[PDB]
DNA sequence: ACTTACGGAAGG
DNA sequence: CCTTCGTAAGT
């Protein structure tokens, strides 16, 4: 319940949404060579006596007029002028959290006639030095800055706008400017070249040799094996039951019609049946004999087919590899499976973890091979301790987020530049000597991630104007404060799917705002957890920020079914950003389901308490081989404690998909000698606004997946879908790790609901791996 | 320390 | 027009 502690950039930034807030036309000089069709090309110009120059900024009447960068101007006798458009801030993603100087660069360029030209607008390009050392001379260049802009102002004169970033609807983000593909004066237009390629990709275009074409610019060829639509060729938590994924099929021939594509055919081992799905590489194919016609539009992409015995090495959670295997022969008529009688042949960052929980985020980070996870923070005691549990050589600070900033800003000396309220000044001074040394220093933090509470951002929260919700809304501020002091060369920030629209996306905006203005590249998007390798409906929005010499990471692609549609973020005007494509119609791999995930674990009463087990069966689903690994202990398959009225409901809900508190008979229960309903009272009460309670008092499918992992699962509470799809009980804890991604060897710390708090609170360590590999090609890429 | 009671907006 | 996805008050 502490006001987040904040640098005075970003309490600047946010103001009143911070509680602690404190015609003559003539060419100019002579040319400098021509054009590819013998057009001179020039640098200089006068426009009825203001200056025109490549590098500067023109402006067309249009409401505002549009601004354009000048690229290069050429003369018909008609004087020319090519343009980049620069878009204002208020018209972007930014919205109303943006200055009203600054112009983003846009791949939106025009030719216009210098006789069209309105004026010309004083513009300059913004590249200050990047590093925490900056930091003091950039506040006082942004105040003179400031001073100079308000002076300009109170006399009514011409702005002058500064550009420092280029901003990308299409690809969702700010990135870096391309100083050297700008203002060349050379005849030739990057993002003209960038557009024509782009049209150039998308046609079918039929190779020369007549043996393969150039679909989306992917070179199919004969031989090669290609991904079909499978189109081509439900209750609550069960809606991925019936979802196919691609056909993989061979190209055998370009049958002339302007053409159609004959190719083979491969079987999965969910097209037999779901129980050899069930135990079942999740890269296994079945050789076919059957060979169908297709238009070439309906390729979705290409893979890889080899032996058992030439599979990759390396085995990964997260499989990204477009790789399959085929050892046996399935017979379509039969249907039987025979065996075969043309198969193909340093950068770890130091980190700082705000928000450490129990280490989900920095497993998966770490893993991957980009995180050290050297400095991490977390104000709970059971989560700090299963975080120094799961990495013993990390130093974790259970104090608040704004006592030990405000300590890190003490220590520095920069005691002017924090807003801190009394208490968290007095909290930090009473921090020992052991701890005030062990303590990060900027200049020695490369990478900041972390999720900041998103109980305040959630739509469950059915009371989010309260005091504790809008104190949780705020620690948003101390991690972009974090972010601004230390000024690591890549910063993560998660949370829900709803903080994006939250506030009609004010808190949003003006996040990215701030990053923006410590002079970062920021991109955003939305990923769905189950399509990673996760059975889990769980929609997590992510923020990448890097600095302007860095590469930003690129988003990972989904390899597993999942029925959710295109997650969209609204950017501005109509328009909307899709971080990844939807794998309802279709993907690499099949949707994990409950029994691929919990299914081999031995079975336990209500109330099972024994934190220390053994595995009765072996793994037979490919989740579970890679779950338990080499674990040979089970840890925390305990489950809580149900009343005697909670346990006679339980026993009462059929164990049948789409069971819940609607076929529990009404009648009274004498359990002691109360008597009560068992129908709880609050279920037909409010049923009608709140579509039935569908999934209350609800078990689990065997072949559906895990609903949203919460805090508490509870019978009675938003999700409802907590019971065992067989046994009489909620699900244990181990359950509700597994259902997560934890790999069996995780440990977690406290009582059964500080576990449970643990495993709902974190992020899916194969989400967090896959980010990580992304964060690495992209330092690689520098 | 548990158990019950339960609003409304963003996307489709 | 359904389909998502935690905090307070009462024992
Ligand atoms: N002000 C603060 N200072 C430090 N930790 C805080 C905090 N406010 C909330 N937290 C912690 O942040 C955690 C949620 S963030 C979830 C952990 C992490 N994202 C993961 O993937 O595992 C909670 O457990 C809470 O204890
Ligand atoms: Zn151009």
């Amino acid at each position: 319940a502490m006001q987040a502690t904040t640098t005075r950039l970003v309490n600047r930034i946010w103001g009143e949404f911070y509680s602690n807030y404190s015609r003559e036309i003539k060419w100019d000089g002579e040319s400098l060579g021509k054009t590819s069709a013998g057009e001179p090309l020039y640098q200089q110009a006068l426009v009825g006596g203001e200056m025109v120059a490549v590098g500067g900024a023109v402006t067309l009447e249009v409401e505002m007029p549009a601004i354009y960068f000048v690229e290069y101007m050429f003369e018909d006798h008609c004087k020319m002028l090519h343009g980049r458009f620069l878009q204002r801030g208020s018209m972007t993603v930014l919205g109303n959290a943006a200055n009203e100087r600054e112009l983003f660069l846009t791949n939106e360029c025009m030719t216009t006639q210098l006789k069209d030209i309105k004026g010309v607008a004083s513009f300059e390009i913004r590249s200050r030095p990047w590093g925490h050392q900056y930091r003091k001379k950039n506040i006082t260049a942004d105040k003179l800055d400031w001073a100079r802009a308000l002076e300009r102002k109170v006399k009514d004169l011409p702005t002058e706008y500064y550009c420092k970033s280029l901003y990308s609807p299409e690809r969702g983000g700010f990135f870096s400017l391309p100083l050297s593909d700008i203002g060349r004066s050379s005849g030739f237009c990057t993002s003209c070249k960038i557009r024509e390629d782009e049209e150039k990709r998308s046609t079918i275009k039929l190779n020369v040799s007549k043996t393969g074409f150039f679909i989306n610019g992917i070179e199919y060829s004969v031989e090669d094996f290609v991904y079909v639509n499978p189109d081509s060729i439900s209750f609550k938590s069960g809606r991925n039951i019936g979802l196919r994924a691609y056909v993989v099929c061979q190209l055998l021939e370009i049958v002339p019609k302007s053409f159609d594509v004959k190719v083979r055919r491969f079987y999965r081992p969910e097209d037999v049946s779901a129980e050899k799905a069930y135990a079942s590489d999740i890269q296994e194919l079945y050789f076919s004999q059957d060979t169908v016609v297709l238009p070439p539009g309906a390729l979705e992409g290409k893979c890889e087919v080899r032996k058992k015995s030439d599979m990759p090495l390396s085995r990964e959670y997260p499989i990204s590899d477009h790789i399959f295997f085929c050892d046996l022969f399935f017979d379509t008529s039969k249907g039987s499976l025979k065996q075969l009688p043309k198969f193909s042949t340093e950068i770890r960052l130091a980190t700082l973890d705000i928000f450490a929980g129990c280490g989900g985020l920095s497993h998966g980070l770490k893993k991957a091979g980009v995180s050290d996870a050297k400095w991490a923070i977390e104000y709970e005691e059971p989560a700090g301790q299963a975080f120094k549990q799961n990495h013993p050589e990390s130093t974790v600070f259970v104090d608040n987020c704004n006592v030990i900033l405000r300590a890190i800003m003490e220590k520095g000396g920069d005691q002017d530049d924090c807003v801190s309220t009394t208490e968290a000044n007095e909290l930090a001074a009473k921090l020992t000597e052991e701890q005030k040394s062990t303590l990060p220093l900027p200049g020695q933090v490369d990478f900041i991630n972390g999720g900041p509470p998103c109980q305040g951002f959630s739509g469950m929260n059915r009371f989010n104007q309260s005091s504790w919700s809008k104190v949780q809304c705020e620690m948003i501020l101390a991690f972009l404060s974090f972010a601004d002091y230390f000024r690591p060369r890549y910063f993560l920030l998660e949370n829900v799917r709803t903080f994006v629209s939250f506030n009609k996306g004010q808190t949003f905006q003006l996040t990215l705002a701030s990053l923006l203005e410590m002079g970062y590249q920021v991109r955003f998007g939305i990923l769905e957890a189950g399509a990673y390798g996760v059975s889990q409906s769980r929609k997590r929005a992510f923020i990448w920020a890097a600095a302007p010499e860095e590469v930003l990471p690129e988003w990972p692609e989904p390899m597993h079914v999942f029925g959710v549609p295109k997650l969209k973020i609204s950017l501005s005007q109509g328009l909307h950003y899709a971080a990844v494509r939807s794998t309802a119609l279709g993907a690499p791999f099949r949707p994990i389901t409950v029994r691929d995930t919990i299914g081999d674990l031995p079975s336990v009463e209500n109330g099972d308490s024994r934190t220390n087990k053994e595995y009765k069966e072996v793994a037979v689903s490919w989740f579970q081989k890679e779950i338990r690994g080499n674990t040979i202990a089970l840890t925390d398959h305990i489950c809580k404690a149900m009343n005697e009225l909670n346990l006679i409901r339980c026993k009462l809900i059929p164990t049948r998909p789409g069971a819940d508190w609607h076929d529990l008979p009404k009648r009274k229960v004498t359990l002691d000698g109360r008597v009560e309903e068992m129908i709880p009272f609050c279920l037909p009460n409010t049923a009608e606004r709140h579509n039935g309670w569908k999934g209350l008092y609800g078990r689990l499918d065997w072949q559906g997946n895990f609903p949203t992992s919460v805090t508490d699962p509870q019978p009675m509470g938003k999700v409802g879908m907590c019971f065992h799809p067989e046994q009489h009980r909620i699900l244990t804890v181990r359950e509700c790790a597994r259902s997560q991604g934890f790999p069996d060897s995780y440990e977690f710390a406290g009582n059964i609901n500080h576990k449970h708090r643990q495993i709902g609170n974190a992020v899916p360590p194969p989400l967090a791996f896959a980010l990580g590999r992304k964060l690495k090609e992209a330092l690689h890429l520098k």
